[PDB]
C-alpha cells in the first residue's frame, strides 16, 4: 500500500564516524542561518579544520559517534505504528529524516518524498522550542531545495514549527526528573538543585528578536509545575561555541558556581534536546559530570535520562502530528511573524512557502 502521508522529522544531525566530523563541522560553519562570521566561505574551513582532532576525540569517548539517527529513527518507526491506527484517513504514514549537517540531508529526504509520491508532506520539527538558528535554517533548507530547482512541489506541504509545551514532552521530562531524584541519597534529595540545561546562541541571535529563549523558558515552567516545585530550579546554559558574547549563565560556571556556595548536589535536564549525542554523553556526563564534579567535589551530580526511547515521547509525535491533521493549520501562528529585527531575506519566501499551500 502506497505511503500517503509523509513525515519529515527535522534536527541538527550528527557524525556517525570520526571520519564524518570534517565534513560535519565544515557545513555547519558554512550555514548563515545557524549563526553569522565574517568571511564564513573562507573562515569555516579554518574552524573546521582547527576544531575536527578534539571532536574527533570526543567522539571515541562516547562510543565512536553520534547515536543521533538510531534515536529519530526509533522515534520516528514508533510515530508511524500510532499514526497508522489514530488517523487511519491518512491511510499509511512513513517519517523520513532530514539531517541539516550529515546524511540523510534535507535535500536527500525530500527527493525521496517527491519520488514516494505522497499526498501530504509534514516538516516535523525535533526541536521542540524554535531558533531561526535550528528549526528556521531547517525550513529555509526546505524552501531553497524548491527554490532553486525552480519546481513546485508534487504534494501538500504544512509544518509543525515548534511544540515547547505539548504535554506529553512535559511528563516526559517530569518523568525522567523525578526518577532521578529517587536516586540521589535520601537524606540529600529535597537539596537537590534541578539545572535545566538548554543549548545557548549567541547574544546576536537573541537580541534579534529569537523565539527560542522565552520557548525554553515556558517548557521549564510547565515541568516545574508539573513537579509542583518539589526542588529548587534554575534555567542554565550549555554549548557554547567561540569568543563572542552568548546567553548565560553558562551550565558549567553554574555547576561549579552552586558547588563552590554550598550546593553539592546536583540534577542536570538536556531540556532542548529529544535524544542522547555529544551534548549530553559527553559535555554533561563526562565533561561536567566526571571532571569538573570531580574537581570541584560535588557529593551527587546526576542527569535525567534522555527522551530517547520513552514510549511516550513517541506518543507525544504521534499526538502532535494527528492534532495538526485535524486542525488543517499550515503552520503555528508564531511563524507568521518573522524576527523584528530579521535581516535575512528568505525568512519572508520559507514562511510564504508554508501560508501558501492549498488544502
Ligand atoms: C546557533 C549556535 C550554534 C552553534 C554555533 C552550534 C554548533 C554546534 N552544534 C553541534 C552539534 C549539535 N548541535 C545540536 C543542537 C543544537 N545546536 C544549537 C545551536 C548551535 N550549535 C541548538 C540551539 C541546538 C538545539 C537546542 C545537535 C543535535 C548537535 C548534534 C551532535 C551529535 O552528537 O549528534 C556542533 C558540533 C560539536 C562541537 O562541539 O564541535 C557544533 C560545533
Ligand atoms: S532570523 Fe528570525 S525570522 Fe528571520
Amino acid at each position: 500500500r502506497k505511503p500517503k502521508t509523509g513525515i519529515l522529522m527535522l534536527n541538527m544531525g550528527g557524525p556517525e564516524t570520526l571520519g564524518d566530523v570534517h565534513d560535519f563541522l565544515l557545513r555547519l560553519f558554512l550555514d548563515r542561518d545557524l549563526m553569522t562570521l565574517p568571511i564564513q566561505n573562507k573562515l569555516a574551513p579554518f574552524i573546521a579544520k582547527r576544531r575536527t582532532p578534539k571532536i574527533q576525540e570526543q567522539y571515541r569517548r562516547i562510543g565512536g559517534g553520534s547515536p543521533i539517527k538510531i534515536w529519530t529513527s526509533k522515534q520516528g518507526e514508533g510515530m508511524v505504528k500510532l499514526l497508522d491506527e489514530l488517523s487511519p484517513n491518512t491511510a499509511p504514514h512513513k517519517y523520513y529524516i532530514g539531517f541539516r549537517y550529515v546524511h540523510p540531508l534535507t535535500e536527500e529526504a525530500i527527493e525521496e518524498m517527491e519520488r514516494d509520491g505522497l499526498e501530504r508532506a509534514i516538516a516535523f520539527t525535533q526541536y521542540p522550542q524554535y531558533s531561526c538558528s535550528t528549526t528556521g535554517s531547517s525550513l529555509n533548507a526546505i524552501y531553497r531545495y524548491y527554490n532553486q530547482v525552480g519546481r513546485k512541489p508534487t504534494m501538500k506541504w504544512s509544518t509543525i514549527d515548534r511544540w515547547p509545551t505539548h504535554h506529553l514532552l512535559i511528563q516526559c521530562f517530569a518523568d525522567h526528573i523525578l526518577k532521578e531524584l529517587d536516586h540521589f541519597p535520601l537524606e540529600k534529595r529535597s537539596e537537590v538543585v534541578i539545572l535545566f540545561s538548554a543549548h545557548s546562541l549567541p547574544m546576536s541571535v537573541v537580541n534579534r528578536g529569537d523565539p527560542y529563549p522565552q520557548e525554553v523558558s515556558a517548557t521549564v515552567q510547565k515541568v516545574m509545575e508539573r513537579l509542583e516545585y518539589c526542588n529548587p530550579y534554575r534555567l542554565v546554559w550549555q554549548s557554547k561555541v567561540g569568543p563572542m558574547p552568548w546567553l548565560g549563565p553558562q551550565t558549567d560556571e553554574s555547576i561549579k558556581g552552586l558547588c563552590e556556595r554550598g550546593r553539592k548536589n546536583i540534577l542536570l535536564v538536556p531540556i532542548a534536546f529529544t535524544s542522547d549525542h555529544i551534548k549530553t554523553l559527553y559535555e554533561l556526563d563526562i565533561e561536567y559530570s566526571q571532571v569538573l564534579a570531580k574537581e570541584c567535589g560535588v557529593e551527587n551530580i546526576r542527569r535525567a535520562e534522555s527522551l530517547n526511547g520513552n514510549p511516550l515521547f513517541s506518543k507525544a509525535l504521534a499526538d502532535l502530528v494527528h492534532s495538526h491533521i485535524q486542525s488543517n493549520e499550515l503552520c503555528s501562528k508564531q511563524l507568521t511573524l518573522s524576527c523584528p529585527l530579521c535581516v535575512n531575506p528568505v525568512c519572508r519566501e520559507t514562511k510564504s512557502f508554508f501560508t501558501s499551500q492549498q488544502l
